[PDB]
């Protein structure tokens, strides 16, 4: 452990290096600067500082931090340093949550992405042993990783939806949805969401998808246009989907009717659904 004096000199020196990186994005520049600082056993403090700085910053700063961790590991910092970082990050989680209410989830994202970059191991989560917040972070990591087993936007929607089907958390799906900031492309969520409902087996996904759409409509998240666009896309492709996914029309017209009866689509949208 270190004295609060040396912890302050560390923060003071490193904050403008990290805060600047967020601005120039040059990972190599940071690498060189950290080399000249000749950090001893306080190397593991770099990912701790960078993550907590990122948490308090723009959404883009979190991705940038992940890249930084991946790049710095195996050059100026070992995997042991990185592991020690995430250990403390999970300990300081309740105090990080004070400044960033969603810290658990975002630390989950940091972990999963660290495992994906190979700077954390895939056995790190399972080998961790109080504190609900800490468990929240690990649970987010697991879900993100296991689900992870071009259309970048659709890929984000796919994962958003898959996560929602696993947890059933409307709020998490809605929040994470906005985070994407794509108001004129929510028709992509609707379309993709419906596809899952037709491809599903059992009345489980159907009911889930329906719930989500109802919630997202009432909270003014998915405007009429986006919502209408999504349905029109399905109605356009259903003669084809029918050919590959047995009884697609029957599922679709049950779904469209449920949505109309719940009052989330107009009579026009309902009526425009092909009967065949």
């Amino acid at each position: 452990e270190f004295l609060p004096l040396d912890e302050r000199a560390f923060e003071k020196t490193l904050t403008p290096i990290i805060q600047e990186y967020f601005e120039h994005g040059d990972t190599n520049e940071v690498a060189e600067m950290l080399r000249d600082l000749n950090l001893g056993e306080m190397k593991s403090g770099v990912p701790v500082l960078a993550v907590s700085l990122a948490l308090e910053g723009k959404a883009s700063h979190r991705e940038m931090t992940s890249k930084l961790l991946s790049d710095l590991c195996g050059t100026v910092m070992s995997t042991t340093d990185v592991e020690k970082s995430f250990d403390k990050l999970l300990k300081d989680l309740p105090e990080l949550a004070l400044d960033t209410p969603r810290a658990p989830q975002l630390v989950g994202q940091f972990i999963a992405r660290a495992v994906g970059d190979g700077i954390l191991c895939n056995t790190y989560i399972d080998s961790y042993k109080d504190c609900v917040q800490a468990r929240a972070a690990l649970d987010k990591a697991t879900v993100l990783l296991s689900m992870s087993k071009v259309n970048h936007l659709v890929k984000e929607i796919d994962m958003l939806l898959k996560e929602y089907l696993l947890s059933g958390d409307i709020s998490e799906a809605e929040h994470c949805l906005k985070e994407l900031e794509v108001p004129h492309f929510h028709h992509e969520l609707v379309y993709e969401a419906i596809i899952m409902v037709l491809e599903s087996t059992g009345e489980s996904t159907f009911k889930m998808i329906l719930d989500l759409l109802k919630s997202l409509w009432k909270s003014s998240t998915i405007t009429v246009d986006q919502m209408k666009r999504g349905y029109e896309r399905i109605y356009n492709e259903i003669p084809d989907i029918n050919l590959d996914v047995p009884h697609s029309y029957s599922v679709l017209e049950r779904f469209v009717e449920e949505c109309f009866q719940a009052g989330i689509i107009s009579k026009q949208l309902r009526d425009l659904c092909p009967s065949r």
